[PDB]
């Protein structure tokens, strides 16, 4: 009979934990797959260990920044000034060659523009539904706003391609605030926010830094077997896995994503207004995928706007005898058939030309049943609802990206999360 059971092993599980176990609670850590990291997955390709979930963090991310002070992560930083060639793909298929100077003044002025009113709309970003007047703009999509604002060609079609890949969608579904929100947490500077994006990773990858937290957590463990069901009374929670094991505490966190709770049987049922946000709120459709390249074609970075599929085109590794590794991002995996390999390669010459393409390792985290959103873009008009899905249900609390007051779409979210599920389990008990 545990003081606390959680349910889910990624970052906002096991930040969860390590709080409940440094308060002298007991705690028992309930995984569905046979490692850490959740949605933040290191692997092999070619030999060479490689990001293949979230790995994207700045200091202007605190909670992250937290851990990393605390367990000794540094910032690995990304070869940017070595950058020899950007190319734009807009929406027919048209490439051009832009100089990164200019590729980033069009990128960021249209960014300032798109996110000029976020200081008006978030004075307070990690409290942020503040200003009310978010709740009613909710509903008007990315597109629409982006549509709004007289941007020129490559304005416009770089802001969209950034804007699909936030949003795992289409730009049309996107809540228009709930990206505005990420500006204004990098202090309403677009220069913070685009470093942010893309400056710096975790030192030492994901995979330790979930390690360091988990090493610092006095708790029992199960890897390997999903929760199937959670049921609650007065008194207590009990926790059914799928091999109709059986365990019991006096809490329970679930950290699980979004759409998984509806794999999952709750006795009593969650409110209604819980199971809305479970089955409205979230839609991100993403992949992430690596290739190899005999040729060398230095360092380069590709945007490709919707509805081509590769979102973002990063060069991972390049010199003459590997020739280049390409990191790719794909918003809507459902534009592209990820098994097979020469349908790949044949949006790899689209884009870079007379090239052969070796290998690919694509890792699909919408098809994935314990992912099932890459990341928790919110839809329109469900953005300003996420306190629905946070708030507790007496003896069930709610962890996890989708419930931060914050960086809701990443990793200092889920960490954010996981230190606040600590203090309401503090407090439930005293
Ligand atoms: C391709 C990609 C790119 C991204 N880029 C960035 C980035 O650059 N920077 C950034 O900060 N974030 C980024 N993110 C987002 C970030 O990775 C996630 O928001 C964050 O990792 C989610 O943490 P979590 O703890 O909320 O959820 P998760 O890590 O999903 O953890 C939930 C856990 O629950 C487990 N689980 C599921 N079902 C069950 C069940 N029935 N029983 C038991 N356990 C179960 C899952 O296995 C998982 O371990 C990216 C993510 C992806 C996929
Ligand atoms: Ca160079
Ligand atoms: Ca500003």
């Amino acid at each position: 009979i545990y003081d606390a059971i959680v349910v889910g092993a990624g970052f906002s599980g096991l930040v969860a934990a390590r709080e409940l176990s440094a308060q002298g609670r007991s705690v028992l850590i309930i995984e569905a797959r046979h490692r850490l990291g959740g949605r933040t997955h290191v692997v092999n390709f070619l030999g060479r260990p490689v990001e293949i979930g979230g790995a994207g963090v700045h200091w202007c991310q605190p909670h992250v920044f937290a851990e990393m002070q605390r367990y000794g992560f540094g910032f690995k930083e990304a070869p940017l000034a070595d950058l020899d060639k950007a190319y734009m793909v807009f929406a027919d298929g048209q490439k051009i060659d832009v100089p990164p100077a200019t590729f980033d003044e069009e990128y960021t002025t249209a960014f300032e523009k798109f996110c000029s009113r976020s200081r008006e709309l978030f004075p307070r970003p990690y409290s942020p539904l503040d200003n009310h007047e978010v709740s009613n703009l909710d509903g008007v999509s990315a597109r629409d706003h982006l549509e709004s604002l007289g941007l020129n060609e490559l304005q416009l079609a770089s802001m969209n391609a950034e804007l699909t890949l936030y949003g795992g969608a289409p730009t049309t579904e996107l809540s228009y605030p709930s990206f505005v929100k990420f500006h204004a947490l990098a202090s309403w500077d677009t220069i913070t926010f685009t470093d942010s994006e893309k400056r710096y990773h975790v030192q030492g990858g994901t995979n330790a830094l979930c390690q360091a937290i988990f090493d610092d957590c006095r708790a029992d463990s199960e890897f390997g077997v999903p929760v199937e069901a959670v049921a609650q009374t007065d008194n207590g929670v009990t926790v059914t896995l799928a091999d109709k094991r059986v365990f019991r505490a006096l809490t329970c966190v679930l950290t699980l994503p979004t759409k998984v709770y509806a794999d999952v049987r709750f006795e009593p049922p969650l409110p209604p207004e819980k199971r809305a946000f479970i089955e409205h709120a979230e839609m991100a459709d993403g992949a992430e995928l690596y290739v190899h390249v005999r040729q060398n074609l230095g360092n380069t970075f590709t945007f490709c706007d919707d509805p081509n599929p590769f979102n973002a085109v990063q060069t991972y590794a390049y010199d003459d005898e590997l020739g280049t590794i390409l990191k790719i991002t794909i918003g809507r995996q459902s534009l592209i058939n990820l098994e097979n390999f020469d349908a790949i390669a044949a949006e790899i010459r689209k884009i870079h030309g007379d090239v052969e393409v070796l290998e690919a390792l694509p890792y699909n985290w919408a098809m994935d049943e314990y992912a099932r959103t890459s990341y928790p873009a919110m839809r329109k008009g469900w953005f300003s609802r996420y306190k629905d899905m946070a708030k507790p249900e007496n003896r069930l609390f709610f962890a996890g990206s989708a419930t931060a007051d914050g960086w809701h779409e990443y990793i200092d979210g889920a960490i954010e999360s996981g230190i606040r599920v600590g203090r309401e389990i503090r407090h439930f008990m005293k």
